[PDB]
């Protein structure tokens, strides 16, 4: 019960504003899509939720591609992020690269979007 209490509420704002990387937040995957790479290996963009907010500017490190390609990491799964870095683009947007993560609960075991998160603004 209280499914939202499974997620690190407030982590998205903390990552995007304080830029603290010492945290190991538990987030839900809402959606995953490949992004166009020329002839580079595939790259995945994730829409993640901390229960309060969603954020669409997560990228998976390519070393984690098999998680997606063998379907252990998919929409609705709950993951703990163990290592990430934030990079800021020339235009001021920030991207969060997920380097290490652990799936705590598979999509099948969660089965739904937790809570009613709203998009994080900027
Ligand atoms: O529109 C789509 O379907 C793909 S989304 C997307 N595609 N390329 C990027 C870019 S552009 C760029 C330029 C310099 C360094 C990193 C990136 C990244 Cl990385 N993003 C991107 C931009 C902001 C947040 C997340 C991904
Ligand atoms: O795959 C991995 O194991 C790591 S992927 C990765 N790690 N740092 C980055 C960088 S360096 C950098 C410099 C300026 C603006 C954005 C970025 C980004 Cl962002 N990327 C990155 C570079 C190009 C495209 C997407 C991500």
């Amino acid at each position: 019960s209280h499914m939202v209490g499974q997620l690190s509420r407030g982590a998205i704002a903390a990552i995007m504003q304080k830029g603290d990387t010492n945290i190991k937040p538990i987030l839900q995957v809402i959606n995953i899509r490949p992004i166009t790479t020329g002839n580079s290996p595939p790259r995945y963009r994730l829409l993640m939720s901390d229960g309060l907010n969603t954020l669409s500017s997560f990228m998976l490190a390519t070393q984690l591609n098999p998680l997606v390609e063998e379907e252990q990491l998919s929409s609705n799964c709950v993951c703990q992020i163990h290592r990430f870095i934030v990079n800021t683009l020339k235009d001021g947007r920030r991207v969060v690269i997920l380097m290490e993560l652990e799936v705590l609960k598979s999509a099948e075991a969660v089965g739904v979007k937790i809570g009613n998160p709203v998009p994080y603004n900027e």
